[PDB]
């Protein structure tokens, strides 16, 4: 019954999760006084992420935000253990303020934000199990802009009319992941932190990428307008609108860069 | 019990300060698309800020920020009500990062911030009392950014050395404390907030002035440096670094701007 407006907000969600008031949190303002450039920050490798189009994955809403569920075939190289695929969600604002991100960059918020979810496979048997420990979980995060319609995205928005409320389920045909990544996905900021949702556990290496992929004004709309956190019968309906945290302290770590300038 | 930073960092404050999880929270991110022009934002008149150089008034570290004592005849003109003096204090961040203001404009810190604390003193006897009142509190925040050397900052810095660890005192001669405020003090931006620091009552009417004052690198240096948190004879010394709240979300809602 966390939340992120009102008197279970994000202040409050330490009350039940004290990671949330722990070292490592995310998300962060990324900004040059703490950025470093790392010349071994070498290119990811996306692998399994052509998801087959005669296959289906499953959309959920989990009354925080709506998730896609991904196959553990479906790997992240260029670690020092591979990654797989749990999950992929997203962030977002509302219809009158679309900025919604998670991270900012240089105090700018963008309008959405994507997180593809793995966790470490070579150790562990599942994401809740890497999810609190050391090393665990690897969220690679888009940074999402109001421009161009999107047809890849829409692969996934144009299902939300079928999971608009908490416990809902749909099935989404299978497409290519890695047309949800933006251009140069060898350039990305990377640091140590936590999930951005309770129990807000400080496990996750982060990896958010330089440049943001566009989304239309009509696409961010259906989005900020589709869903509610709580269930078709409830009496209290919630909007499901800005479901982003306020970015943290940075507790003397620096954001480590795979581009130079 | 509260800090800025670890365990017991902002986060955590709801748990023993609940208004720091309620309504109408400070500091936010001032910018455009939440502005809106109000005419009847008129200057205010910094009444009895000339304090008397015959006067002493105490400076103190109290593990939070360094705080100058302010006399109750030094009163803001132009409200509602007459509000009064009671403190002013400071918020930064820390050299590797020297952007610790309270408050941010288009999303961008400044360097530091100055706040100088005022009550309701028509309507209330003191500050501690008005501090969880209708009304009670008004406070006058000044955006601080590096560049010219400041002889007026530097008649509360230069005392800095003498205030070093929590708890330290020391005494400063009256001087007008209108010199700490930026050019065009009639150019604000006002909205209903919160105390950003804990028990974070949501009953201070903020006056942010549109424009920044400037202090020296090396003046700002010595903010960032000069003081501990902890006591002189503490055998795990911390800095007073970064001694500032996140923003907050600030939704469906205007600062109002007496500029347009
Ligand atoms: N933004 S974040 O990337 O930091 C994030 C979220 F924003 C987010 F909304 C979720 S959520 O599952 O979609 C709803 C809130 O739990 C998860 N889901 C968690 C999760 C999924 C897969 C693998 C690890 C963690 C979460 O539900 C969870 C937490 C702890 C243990 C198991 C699962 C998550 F990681
Ligand atoms: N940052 S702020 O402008 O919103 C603010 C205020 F608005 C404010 F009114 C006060 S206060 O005058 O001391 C409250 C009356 O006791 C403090 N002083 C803090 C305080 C003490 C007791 C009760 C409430 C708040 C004190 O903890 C402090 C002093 C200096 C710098 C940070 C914190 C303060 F930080
Ligand atoms: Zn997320
Ligand atoms: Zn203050």
């Amino acid at each position: 019954k966390w939340t992120y407006f009102g008197p279970d907000g994000e202040n409050s969600w330490s009350k039940k999760y004290p990671s949330c008031g722990g070292l490592l949190q995310s998300p962060i303002d990324l900004h040059s006084d703490i950025l470093q450039y790392d010349a071994s920050l070498t290119p990811l490798e996306f692998q399994g992420y052509n998801l087959s189009a005669n296959k289906q994955f499953l959309l959920t809403n989990n009354g925080h935000s709506v998730k896609l569920n991904l196959p553990s075939d479906m790997h992240i190289q260029g670690l020092q253990s591979r990654y797989s695929a749990t999950q992929l969600h997203l962030h977002w604002g509302n219809p009158n303020d679309p900025h919604g991100s998670e991270h900012t960059v240089s105090g700018q918020h963008f309008a959405a934000e994507l997180h593809i979810v793995h966790y470490n496979s070579d150790l562990y048997p599942d994401a809740s199990t890497a999810s609190n420990k050391s090393e665990g979980l690897a969220v690679l995060a888009v940074l999402i802009e109001m421009g161009s319609f999107n047809p890849s995205y829409d692969k996934i928005f144009s299902h939300l009319q079928h999971v608009k409320y908490k416990g809902q389920e749909a099935f989404v045909p299978g497409f290519n992941i890695e047309e949800l990544l933006p251009e140069r996905t060898a350039e990305y900021y990377r640091y140590r932190g936590s999930l951005t949702t309770p129990p807000c556990n400080p496990t996750v290496l982060w990896t958010v990428f330089r440049n943001p992929v566009q989304i239309s004004q009509e696409q961010l709309l259906a989005l900020e307008t589709a869903l509610y956190c709580t269930h078709m019968d409830d009496p209290s309906p919630r909007e499901m609108i800005n479901n982003f945290r306020q970015v943290q302290k940075f507790d003397e770590r620096l954001v480590y860069t795979s581009f130079s300038q």
